């Protein structure tokens, strides 16, 4: 599991469950090609997005549909989503955990890059 | 100004100065049209990106070039940028301050939205 | 002023107004002496807590009463407060802006430290 | 495991390993009584701090020695520590994860409160 997305709801202090997450790889022509997606689970985590073979170096965008999450909860959000764009380098072995800490008018996203 | 971007360096506890900021607006055909861009100043602020006439409703994307920032300070950061995509002025004109707090592997983007 | 506290409500995307802020300084005997306190204003800022004469080196604690804040808005928040403990003016006088970004279960405290 | 502290280093995008964490319970006289402590592990996590029986309602302070962590890395930090003070309520069953996302001049701390 080279890439795991973790989403936390900073309003309820809970994992942000059932949050749509799309991953995209930047194609040569600078457009985003859908690559992987899922919904975060009960634990706010989205595993099994990609695999080691698939997850090659490149520029990836993780788009977290924070807005539907806030809509589902009835809280007016500021952002359309949360959108983590980063270069997977893979110079040494890497797991990437992208943790998005979400508030209606603020989000934080952190990469915990290990191995 | 209706749109202000502020950027802090959470490593140096400083304003993040000379950070490139690009603002786009989603056009009718769902492309991003270049809307405005600028550098944060010596206070980490980027004022005057736009005006209350120009800053109509729409979805805007603010791409703060955090990578060049960290790179110029010798850091290889995780993200290519800090993004902020939001619907602006949906229930009439607002002032938006987008505050981006930057660390090499984490950033936070907050909006202070006030009713002028 | 050498010490400014700014507090944002990340739920409402607003300044967090009328937030009680208490500043303490660690005395010789390692107790916290009350140093200064105030409310954030209508801009979420608390200026004039102290002066450059009064704001000597030491360890200071800033306790931002985030709980009363969230409680007055009907929210049961997680933390009793947002704290900031820091050594101030160790290598001469600095201006400190403490920016506290508040959510009911998360807060972030950042310092913008500039050399006047 | 009613209370788990997770510390992330936002500069290196790694778990913050070997970070001293002290937990205190507010005593009746308003002083902090040491209750539990540990060092975060390799995964940035500090488990086994307390137990269900021990972790009664009360006001707790989690003090994270962020400053020694930054010193160990040679980066001048702003804060003396990170200090999470909160009321354990236990109205329904709760695990508390206190995640501290640490930068030299910024920290974020979030409670993920589940069950
Ligand atoms: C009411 C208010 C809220 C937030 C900010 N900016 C800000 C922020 F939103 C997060 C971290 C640091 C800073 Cl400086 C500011 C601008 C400032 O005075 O630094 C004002
Ligand atoms: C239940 C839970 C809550 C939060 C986190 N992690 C986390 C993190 F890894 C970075 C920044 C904030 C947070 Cl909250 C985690 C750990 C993770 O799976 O990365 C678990």
């Amino acid at each position: 599991c080279p890439l795991m997305v973790k989403v936390l709801d900073a309003v309820r202090g809970s994992p942000a469950i059932n949050v749509a997450v799309h991953v995209f790889r930047k194609a040569a022509d600078d457009t985003w090609e859908p690559f992987a997606s899922g919904k975060t689970s009960e634990s706010g985590e989205l595993h099994g997005l990609t695999t080691e073979e698939e997850f090659v170096e490149g520029i990836y965008k993780v788009e977290i549909d924070t807005k539907s999450y806030w809509k589902a909860l009835g809280i007016s959000p500021f952002h359309e989503h949360a959108e983590v764009v980063f270069t997977a380098n893979d110079s040494g072995p890497r797991r990437y955990t992208i943790a998005a800490l979400l508030s209606p008018y603020s989000y934080s996203t952190t990469a915990v890059v290990t191995n």
